[PDB]
């Protein structure tokens, strides 16, 4: 249902958050500053969007999860520890692929939503997925591929 | 009813929500009293808006809103009580939780009644100010120190 | 009648001429249809305020100002009309005009009664606002084509 | 068999920078009583259609589309019809241009909200929804300017 | 007692006002321990700025206000208590509201003062000044769930 | 003399006094160049804003403001002169003073004229307005090692 | 005629402008009050700035700029009418036109004589104030529904 | 030619220049893609208020500026390509650098030409504008390791 | 040394913010608003708090934890997931003692940091302890309690 | 044996409430060329050094102390000299006697600093370290409108 | 000598300047302390900008500008000294506007250059930068009691 | 070496270090040429704050500051090069790293310096720069793909 879909996305968004800090730290090259300032804007962004999502779980009257062992309990959205150097270009394709992730996840929640006639979450998963997009067709040219690619 | 005559409807229900937001806002006593004083201005700000935007909503599909009080108290379906015998603020807020139940449901019926009449842009008015609804209900009640569905 | 009542008696009067106000913001037309919208909007703002500011200070004479529609109508001396056929944006400006001198005479008289019994703090704030709408009157006379005073 | 997004999407962002240049024509070439109030209201429109054309553009790109980036293929693909200014005109006959072209994009936008649900596209039906709702309030006010009803 | 004389004796009160403030800031324990924490900062702007306004239009009447801690102890009637044990947060408020009432009367008797002297521009700055002082009782009043002038 | 007469005479001692504020503004030379440069820029605006909102008054009141440099020449009762010898900073700020000091005067009979015939909006403008000049005549008057009376 | 007896006649012109344009601020009247209002008061303001500019920089090349009301009315080109009988809006549109066509004419000269003498900053300056002027021309001339030439 | 032919001629050849600049705005790939991203939202906020500012002052010597794409195409001299096979970031930088030079050109020849016609403030506009074209000349130019003359 | 302490604090840090969320998610009660607010507060301020000790930590070559499950093994910090309503003065007394062992271990990093020469360090872990110490008489006086009780 | 930290920092809240009322003492009673500059600066300075004393008092709360709240304690314990203003005096009498102000809590902050080093509160130190280089900076300025050394 | 070497040149000259301006802005004694600190700010700050638009200018036509102290020191004109023995403010005052009219004729002769050979744009620019080194040779000799020209 | 020497060196050091900083702001070229320009301006600012802060500084202990170029290349010891071969993006940006490198060295000889002679207001300043200086050396040697120690 909704409830289990919402505090799913919270855990997915909260060890998301934190890959974007992995990449916000040991990013290398010379495209240093500009996503580095694009990795906090992504951090806050997220973040909004993560605390919107446990506020509406607790409107609906569900209990979102609050700690990182529940996190990692529950998030469908792999990281990985950091153990030696990497490119930028490695790192903007696991932030591709995580927001690939999302907005898969985030389109299932649409329709799920749109069944059971909560059309608050319905509209909110909607704008979510906007952003999403929006981010996945910046960073999939940033990378020189197309959005469907 | 159509769509119409439900954003009217909700205009008059919007009007003497604020009234009663003034009201709370004079009269509350309490050890709460700044807090939930500026935060009755914050309601009365974003419900007037509310009500600004669903009357010129209503005026963009060629409707008519009501504009005076008469028609306020003859159409809306919102109770207001005039403060006589001194209250709590546990009793004020309980009022205001009460009407916010109101907007909630009604609004709900607005969105299943938009969403029928294929009307999406009243649709989508009328789901982001539900969703503020909701979200004002669970702090409300929270303050309360009661469940949001409670 | 005292001070309390008439600060009562102007949170009425102040109350219906906001819905006036958004009245007129809704329904007008003509070619001057943008630039009085805005001002319609400041003007709900500021005798909103003026509203606010007169019933708090109901509160703090140790006053009981009114908080319903019902009382409002009731005891409010500013005359509301139903929006039915289509006016002129002259003749909205009119009844704009209208309420304001109504609002000019009571506000007088209020000086004059705040200042027989004593109270300078009443006095002083009713001699602003009597001054802002007096500069409304003339302000909106002289869309008229009028002399401020005709 | 149906015709699908991303030609809409295109087909509305020719008809924006027509629209966009149109709305420069009334904002250059008006002349009345309402000068100033509709001059600094055509800078606003053209800022907020501006935006629109944006946003309809990059999300046509979000879904792996190509819009029109050139003057000829806007011309060619656009529903929007512009007129160059020969004699004068008054004020009421550019509003009434104007809101013309705001009853066409509002249709047009509605068809693409229809279309969006059909193929199950909730973003871009979001999107213009919002935009739709715009263009209503929009006719309201400037139908109101012009002592007309929204709907006449 | 002439207007000279009011003025720097409301400067001595003015002055061991804020320093009271600053007691009840910093000594504050409770439940409502942050807003009235950031409400005794705001508290300090005000009668501080007016305390300033107090002494510099002493200033323009060709007057001397007093500029040491000594003057201010020595011609205060505003009354000052060292912190040494713990007390509640309404004991710390209702020693504030009783400094504000001692402020509002003694206002009151400086606008009469200045009335029949003839000096009407310290007349309206103390009716001012008292006006705020009165929405600040009725506020903080109602915090202790008290009326206005009980 | 009643208000409406005592406002425009007081229009055109406004605008003479801002005229006269720009040929200190550039006339100036001596070491607190700067500081009354920018100091005198603020009078400019300060006195400017003034003469508008005692215009817009007289215009509230039904009256007619001088509106042309011959009818301010006609009933002003500020001297000017022109600049022809270098003179001294200590000049330009007596001067300054002096015309502070006239408006200082004239505005007090303004209070108890408008005070008499019973116009107490004008009576507060005006209260506020000797406030100003008051404080500004002391401040100039300490920038001379003088006292206020000064 | 050199520079700096045009940049003092340029001065006196716009003071003589500022006061029009005040004359028009206060005794217009019609439909378009407000807009012209704050068009008024924005001309005022860019108009003022305008006049500082120029004296400042005759003053930067070495001459005196005229400080009084007597001396503007002395060199000063611009005709000004005083208030007496009622006039039209789209009449004292006609005279702004006029005016700024004056300053248009005049200022191009003033381009003419320092692109002559060689003055390279005075030329840039004036370059600029008839750019705005030009626009300004075009602005108003296009409310009156007429070509800019027109 | 004359001034306003060359005025709409750029006034076409910005409207084509701001088209292109939403060309490489929105089909661009590579690792510079965020920085010259915004670098194209200022380019076309930049080139479109300098083309505002090129039509409106040919509006204010009474000429008539082009008001639709079919006269924007058939005046533009700047070239224009549909999008279809992909290109690297290199290329659209040339193809906006080669842009660049044409307006630098077009603008030096315009600045004669006005200089010609004795029209100084068009001729001054055009210097701002080619100043600025050529800063961005060199910057881009920079971008791909190449002299600013290169 | 200093770079497993500054390691150890963003684990501590990264907890301490997810636990700054619970309570500003499940809070009940008459100071629901202001404590909201203030705990909005809160994450803003050690959120940027472990962003500084991060980088500074990268700043001396060191390598910070970059994932939930080096965070987990790596704090001192206890987290508790929540299941069943609790009152206000009980989160506060969470959050203090959460404060109160942040301002220990931060002790003990300045003395540390000045035995091995690190007076950047040195002084930023002053900083921090300086409002940390604040935080702590705020919100011991919210309970009616003192500083040092 | 040795003194401790509270007895300092209420010691510096004496000190630093009867240096603001000082500060306005010339704040009011100022008269010279230099008039405006040094009012402006004058209420610069009260707002500078009164949250200074905010920031020692709150942090004397935080180790545990009392702050003094009133008047008398305030001039029983304050090691910083007032004088009720009776003769007019020149612009420079006023900055000698501001100047010596800042003079003694500079010495002063510098026992704190001593003080706070030795007793390992590192965060009192660091504090009084800031109030001390404004200290300076304002010794320096105001010895230099003297026309006088920084350390003269 | 040509354009180039002309902006190098006045690169040179300008961070010699802007050196000199911190050295007033550190060694300055005097009443006149902090307004001519805050104002050395201010010189530093628009100077700094001047050379920064100056040295850019330089790239855009493809130049090489002088880029370490070396090269300043070889090939500026303006002369500095360091300080030694303790100076007046009207000393100081003296050199910088010295160094003003230094910076003022080399402007001049490379707005003749810049004109002779078709360079308008750094010809307007080095315009704009005389107009406000003029503006600031005006106010600091008012400063000194002194003519522009003098 | 006591501390007054060491504040000298490093204003030298910094002006220096801000010369080269424009250096590359001006002769860098490649594919990161905005985002580094922009970057340069912020390390321009931000140094040249500490260079004035460290300057202030040191007159606060009494010390004098070098104010002249020839003082700074005298006793600075950050090398500069005057450019002549073009150079890479990497080369500019290890010169930059170099030059940030020796300035954390001497900056930390200057913290121990200050410690051992018990100034601890500028060992604090240095430490707070010495802390901006290490996370630049971090983001620096980020962008050239290698790690801060290396
Ligand atoms: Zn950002
Ligand atoms: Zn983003
Ligand atoms: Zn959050
Ligand atoms: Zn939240
Ligand atoms: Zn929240
Ligand atoms: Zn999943
Ligand atoms: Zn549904
Ligand atoms: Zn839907
Ligand atoms: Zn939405
Ligand atoms: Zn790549
Ligand atoms: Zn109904
Ligand atoms: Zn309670
Ligand atoms: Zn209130
Ligand atoms: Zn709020
Ligand atoms: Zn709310
Ligand atoms: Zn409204
Ligand atoms: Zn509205
Ligand atoms: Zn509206
Ligand atoms: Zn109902
Ligand atoms: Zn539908
Ligand atoms: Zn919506
Ligand atoms: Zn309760
Ligand atoms: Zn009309
Ligand atoms: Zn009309
Ligand atoms: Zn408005
Ligand atoms: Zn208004
Ligand atoms: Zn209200
Ligand atoms: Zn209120
Ligand atoms: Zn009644
Ligand atoms: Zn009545
Ligand atoms: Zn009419
Ligand atoms: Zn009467
Ligand atoms: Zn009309
Ligand atoms: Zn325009
Ligand atoms: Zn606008
Ligand atoms: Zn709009
Ligand atoms: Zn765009
Ligand atoms: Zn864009
Ligand atoms: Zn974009
Ligand atoms: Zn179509
Ligand atoms: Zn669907
Ligand atoms: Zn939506
Ligand atoms: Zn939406
Ligand atoms: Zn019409
Ligand atoms: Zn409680
Ligand atoms: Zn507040
Ligand atoms: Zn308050
Ligand atoms: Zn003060
Ligand atoms: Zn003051
Ligand atoms: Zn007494
Ligand atoms: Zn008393
Ligand atoms: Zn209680
Ligand atoms: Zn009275
Ligand atoms: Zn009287
Ligand atoms: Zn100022
Ligand atoms: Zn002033
Ligand atoms: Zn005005
Ligand atoms: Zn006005
Ligand atoms: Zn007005
Ligand atoms: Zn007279
Ligand atoms: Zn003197
Ligand atoms: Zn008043
Ligand atoms: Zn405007
Ligand atoms: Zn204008
Ligand atoms: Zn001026
Ligand atoms: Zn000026
Ligand atoms: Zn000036
Ligand atoms: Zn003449
Ligand atoms: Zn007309
Ligand atoms: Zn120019
Ligand atoms: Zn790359
Ligand atoms: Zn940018
Ligand atoms: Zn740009
Ligand atoms: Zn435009
Ligand atoms: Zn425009
Ligand atoms: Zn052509
Ligand atoms: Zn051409
Ligand atoms: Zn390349
Ligand atoms: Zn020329
Ligand atoms: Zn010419
Ligand atoms: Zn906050
Ligand atoms: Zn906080
Ligand atoms: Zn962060
Ligand atoms: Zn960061
Ligand atoms: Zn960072
Ligand atoms: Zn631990
Ligand atoms: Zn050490
Ligand atoms: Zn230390
Ligand atoms: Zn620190
Ligand atoms: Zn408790
Ligand atoms: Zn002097
Ligand atoms: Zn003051
Ligand atoms: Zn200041
Ligand atoms: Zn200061
Ligand atoms: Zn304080
Ligand atoms: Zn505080
Ligand atoms: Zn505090
Ligand atoms: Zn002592
Ligand atoms: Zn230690
Ligand atoms: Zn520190
Ligand atoms: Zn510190
Ligand atoms: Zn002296
Ligand atoms: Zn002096
Ligand atoms: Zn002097
Ligand atoms: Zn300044
Ligand atoms: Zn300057
Ligand atoms: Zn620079
Ligand atoms: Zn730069
Ligand atoms: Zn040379
Ligand atoms: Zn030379
Ligand atoms: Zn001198
Ligand atoms: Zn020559
Ligand atoms: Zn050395
Ligand atoms: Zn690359
Ligand atoms: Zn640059
Ligand atoms: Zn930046
Ligand atoms: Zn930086
Ligand atoms: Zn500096
Ligand atoms: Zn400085
Ligand atoms: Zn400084
Ligand atoms: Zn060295
Ligand atoms: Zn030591
Ligand atoms: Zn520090
Ligand atoms: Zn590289």
């Amino acid at each position: 249902d909704t409830k289990e879909f919402l505090n799913h996305q919270v855990a997915n968004l909260n060890v998301f958050t934190v890959k974007i800090h992995q990449i916000h730290w040991y990013m290398r090259g010379h495209n240093f500053f500009t996503l580095h300032e694009k990795m906090d804007d992504l951090y806050s962004e997220f973040g909004e969007q993560m605390d919107e999502v446990a506020e509406r779980l607790l409107a609906i009257g569900g209990s979102p999860f609050s700690t990182l062992k529940e996190f990692l309990e529950n998030a469908s959205v792999e990281e990985a520890p950091y153990t030696k150097p990497k490119t930028m270009d490695q790192l903007m394709e696991d932030l591709v692929g995580t927001l690939e992730l999302l907005r898969d996840e985030y389109k299932q929640g649409i329709e799920l939503t749109d069944k059971e006639g909560d059309d608050v979450t319905n509209d909110m998963l909607i704008a979510f997925k906007a952003s999403i997009d929006k981010h996945i067709w910046m960073f999939k040219a940033f990378l020189g591929k197309a959005p469907l690619e």
